[PDB]
C-alpha cells in the first residue's frame, strides 16, 4: 500500500484527502461522516495532520490505527518541532508498528508568537534530517513524502535557496511531495518547470484547498504565505455574507483549477478538508465523480 507504487501503477489520477484528528468527540463524529462520505470515492491514501509540536500525537496514531479498518490507507504526518529526536523516533516506530506504511515527513511551524523556526534543545531542525532517519532505520519499508512550496515557504531567504533545499530533501530519500496550497495553477506548473530543472524528477502531487469562507482563505493565506487572485479576491469579499454563494465561488474555483490539473496530466489531486466533505465532494462531483 505505499504510495511509491500506487502512483507508479495508477489506472489514473490518484485521489487522495487530508483530515486532522479532533480534540473532542462532537469533533470525531463530524470526522467520522466527512470519512464516510469521501470514502466512497476511493481516495489512493488519507492524510492525517499532525498536531503542532506533538501536542496531539497520540490522537494521530489512534486515527492512523482506526481508518484502516475503515479500509483506508493512511498518510501519517510527523514533524520536528518541540520535540526531542527521541520523541520523533518513537511516534515514528508507534506509526510503522501500527502498519503505517506511508509517511509524510516535515519540519513543522516555529511556536506560535515566533517567525524564526528554533528547535527543541534535543529535536532535528529540519524536515529533510527525519526524511534520513526514516530511510535509515527503515529504508524502503515505507514511502516517504515532504512539503514543496510552489510560492516559497516563508522563511526562506529567496525562491533559489527554498528549491536548493527542497532538492536536498528530495535527495534524503524523498518517493514524492505534496504542495503548499495554491490558487493560481500557473504557480504549480512553474514549481514542477523549476524542479525539473533542478534535476528533481519525484512526482510532486498538487495540494488543493477549496474555500467555504473568505476569513478562511484570507486567514490561510496570510499564515502559508500564498496568494489570492485578484478576481477571485474580489468575488469572495463581495459575497462573504453569504455562505451559500461564497461556498458555490469556492467550489467552482476548485474545478476549474482541478479540471486543468487532471487535463495536464498530473499524478493526483490532494484535498485540504479540514474535516469538512461538501466542499470536496461537490468539487468531485462537479468533475464527473459519483460515489460508489
Ligand atoms: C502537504 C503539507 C502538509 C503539512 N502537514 C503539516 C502537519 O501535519 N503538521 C504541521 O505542524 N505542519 C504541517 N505542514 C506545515 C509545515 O510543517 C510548515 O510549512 C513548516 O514551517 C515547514 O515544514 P517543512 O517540512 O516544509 O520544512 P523544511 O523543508 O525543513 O523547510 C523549513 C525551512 O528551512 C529551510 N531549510 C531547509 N533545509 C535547510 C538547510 N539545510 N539549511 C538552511 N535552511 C534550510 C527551508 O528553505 C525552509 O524555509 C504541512 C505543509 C504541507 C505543504
Amino acid at each position: 500500500m505505499k504510495i511509491r507504487d500506487l502512483l507508479k501503477a495508477r489506472r489514473g489520477p490518484l485521489f487522495s484527502f487530508e483530515f486532522f484528528p479532533p480534540k473532542d468527540p462532537e469533533g470525531e463524529e463530524a470526522l467520522f461522516r466527512t470519512l464516510e462520505e469521501l470514502k466512497a470515492f476511493r481516495p489512493a491514501f488519507v492524510s492525517i495532520t499532525y498536531g503542532a509540536m506533538g501536542s496531539t500525537r497520540e490522537r494521530s496514531v489512534a486515527w492512523a490505527q482506526r481508518i484502516q479498518s475503515l479500509g483506508l490507507n493512511p498518510l501519517a504526518h510527523l514533524t520536528v518541532a518541540g520535540q526531542s529526536r527521541k520523541e520523533v523516533a518513537e511516534v515514528l516506530h508507534r506509526f510503522v508498528e501500527s502498519g503505517v506504511e506511508n509517511l509524510l515527513a516535515l519540519r513543522g511551524d516555529p511556536p506560535r508568537g515566533e517567525r524564526v523556526f528554533r528547535p527543541h534543545p534535543e529535536g532535528f531542525r529540519y524536515a529533510a534530517e527525519l526524511v534520513a532517519l526514516i530511510r535509515e532505520r527503515y529504508g524502503d519499508r515505507v514511502s516517504v513524502g515532504g512539503a514543496a512550496y510552489p510560492e516559497g515557504h516563508p522563511e526562506s531567504e529567496s525562491l533559489e535557496a527554498d528549491l536548493r533545499h527542497f532538492k536536498a530533501k528530495v535527495e534524503a530519500g524523498l518517493d514524492f511531495a505534496i504542495t503548499q496550497l495554491f490558487f493560481n495553477n500557473a504557480h504549480y506548473f512553474g514549481f514542477l518547470e523549476r524542479a525539473r530543472r533542478a534535476g528533481i524528477g519525484i512526482p510532486i502531487l498538487p495540494g488543493i484547498m477549496p474555500v467555504t469562507s473568505y476569513r478562511q482563505l484570507r486567514r490561510f493565506t496570510e499564515v502559508c504565505g500564498a496568494s489570492i487572485p485578484g478576481p477571485l479576491l474580489a468575488k469572495l469579499e463581495r459575497h462573504q455574507d453569504d455562505p451559500k454563494a461564497v461556498l458555490e465561488i469556492g467550489v467552482e474555483h476548485a474545478v476549474r483549477q482541478v479540471a486543468e490539473l487532471l487535463e495536464a496530466g498530473v499524478e493526483g489531486v490532494h484535498f485540504y478538508t479540514l474535516n469538512k466533505s461538501p466542499a470536496t465532494r461537490m468539487v468531485l462531483e462537479r468533475l464527473g465523480l459519483r460515489p460508489a
